[PDB]
DNA sequence: CTTAAACTTAA
DNA sequence: TTTAAGTTTAAG
C-alpha cells in the first residue's frame, strides 16, 4: 500500500481494502474530494480527474507533477534539523502567508505540512495559514511517496473547484468517489444532502458513485436510494450502482 | 484541545 | 441613553 506524501486528517489509508472492494471499474476515477489521494494513489484506473476547494493544494499537486526534480531538491532543503524550530517555523509560516508565488508556497507547504500541528490545514477569513507549531523529534521527508505521485499524476488532472463542477466532468466511462467532511459523529448538513442529490443523478446516467461517511442516521437518510456496506463509530460506504 | 479576541444581540 | 451575554473567529 502506498501513502501519500502529505499527512492529511481522514486519509482513509486503513479503509483502502474495503473502499476498493466495493469501488466499480471504469476508464476514469472522479475524485471531488481527493485530500491527500490515498485511493488514487492505490488504485489503477487508466485516467483521473482530482479535485478539491483547497488551491495551495491543487497548485502543489501540479507543481509536484509537472516539475518533480526541481521540487524534490528546493523542499529536501527545509527538511534539516536547523529548522525544527518554533521561531524558524513561524517565519516560514509568515513567508507562506506574503508569498504570491506558487512555486515558492507549493515548497513551504510541505513544510508547513510535516513540521506543523498534527499536519493539520487550518486557514482564516483572509485566507492565511495559522497552524501552530508541532513541535516533532525528527520529521520525515517523503522523497519516495513525492516521485510516485509524480509518477502516478502523470494520467491524472488536477482542478480547484466545488464537488458539483467536478462531479459534472463525469460521463459514462467514469466512476466516481466521494470522501466528504466527515458529517456530524465548512461543508454544512445542506452540501451533505446536495453531495447525494448529484449522486443520484448520476446513477441514473449510468454512472457509478461511491460516498464514504459516518454511520448514523443523519447519513443513512442521505443515502437511502443507495446500497449500504458497515465497516468495522463505523464507517459507512454508500454505492450508488446503475442497472444496465 | 484550550483561551482570548472579535463581533453581534438584546432590552 | 449601555453592557453583559451570546456567537463566531483566531490561534497557540
Ligand atoms: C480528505 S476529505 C475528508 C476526509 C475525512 N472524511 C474527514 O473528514 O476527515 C476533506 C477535503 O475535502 C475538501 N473539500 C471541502 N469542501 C469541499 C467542497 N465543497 N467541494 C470540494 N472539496 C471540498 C477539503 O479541501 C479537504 O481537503
Amino acid at each position: 500500500k502506498n501513502r501519500a506524501f502529505l499527512k492529511w486528517a481522514g486519509g482513509k489509508y486503513p479503509l483502502l481494502d474495503d473502499i476498493k472492494r466495493h469501488l466499480p471499474k471504469g476508464e476514469c476515477l472522479v475524485e471531488p474530494f481527493v485530500g491527500a489521494g490515498s485511493v488514487f494513489l492505490n488504485t489503477d484506473f487508466s485516467r483521473y480527474i482530482l479535485a478539491d476547494i483547497n488551491s495551495d493544494l491543487i497548485s502543489l499537486y501540479n507543481i509536484v507533477k509537472m516539475r518533480t526534480d526541481e521540487y524534490v531538491q528546493a523542499a529536501r532543503e527545509l527538511f534539516v534539523p536547523e529548522t525544527n524550530c518554533a521561531e524558524v517555523y513561524y517565519q516560514f509560516r509568515e513567508e507562506f502567508n506574503k508569498s504570491q508565488d506558487p512555486f515558492r508556497r507549493a515548497v513551504l507547504f510541505l513544510y508547513l505540512n510535516r513540521y506543523g500541528y498534527n499536519g493539520l490545514c487550518r486557514y482564516n477569513l483572509r485566507g492565511e495559514f495559522n497552524v501552530p507549531f508541532g513541535r516533532y523529534k525528527k520529521p520525515y521527508f517523503p522523497e519516495a511517496e513525492l516521485y510516485h505521485f509524480a509518477e502516478k499524476a502523470q494520467n491524472a488532472f488536477f482542478y480547484c473547484e466545488s464537488y458539483a463542477d467536478s462531479m459534472a466532468r463525469a460521463d459514462d466511462s467514469s466512476v466516481v468517489y466521494c470522501d466528504p467532511p466527515y458529517a456530524p459523529l465548512s461543508f454544512t448538513l445542506e452540501q451533505q444532502a446536495h453531495l447525494a442529490e448529484i449522486a443520484e443523478g448520476l446513477v441514473e446516467r449510468h454512472i457509478p458513485v461511491l460516498i464514504s461517511n459516518h454511520d448514523t442516521m443523519l447519513t443513512r437518510e442521505w443515502y437511502q436510494r443507495a446500497k449500504l456496506h458497515v465497516v468495522k463509530v463505523d464507517e459507512l460506504l454508500a454505492l450508488y450502482k446503475p442497472g444496465v
